[PDB]
């Protein structure tokens, strides 16, 4: 498409993590637990609710690929001693890292779960 960006909104938040995750086939953490991030980007912003080994694949498949941080350990703590703000702010932090280093969202995740134009959620949100 051919627009002018002249709203660059741009916000990249993990707003939800929950015990609700879709139980993968024999994977390192197989985390029945997933994280609600959100990337709002040009003003659309697309909350995505991603396993912990999704992301992990994901960063760790693109940290050869291209400007990519730190990535996310394969094991885990059980949570019990810190929150989720934890989990959360770990894969904030990477993901938003790689999107204000090259790339912006993954291209690659955008492929994935093929999150063009990808819908949001109303509660994703805290007075929004």
């Amino acid at each position: 498409g051919h627009h002018h960006h002249h709203h660059l909104e741009l916000e990249v938040h993990i707003p939800s993590v929950g015990p609700e995750a879709e139980g993968p086939r024999q994977s390192p953490e197989k985390s029945h637990m997933v994280f609600r991030v959100e990337v709002l980007c040009s003003g659309r912003r697309h909350t995505v609710p991603r396993r912990y080994s999704e992301f992990h694949a994901l960063h760790k498949r693109i940290k050869k690929l291209y400007k990519v941080p730190d990535f996310p350990s394969k094991r885990l703590p059980n949570w019990r001693t810190r929150g989720l703000e934890q989990r959360r702010q770990g894969l904030e932090a990477y993901i938003q890292g790689i999107l204000y280093l090259n790339q912006e969202v993954p291209k690659e995740l955008l492929e994935f779960l093929r999150l063009r134009h990808f819908p949001t959620d109303p509660k994703a949100s805290n007075w929004g």
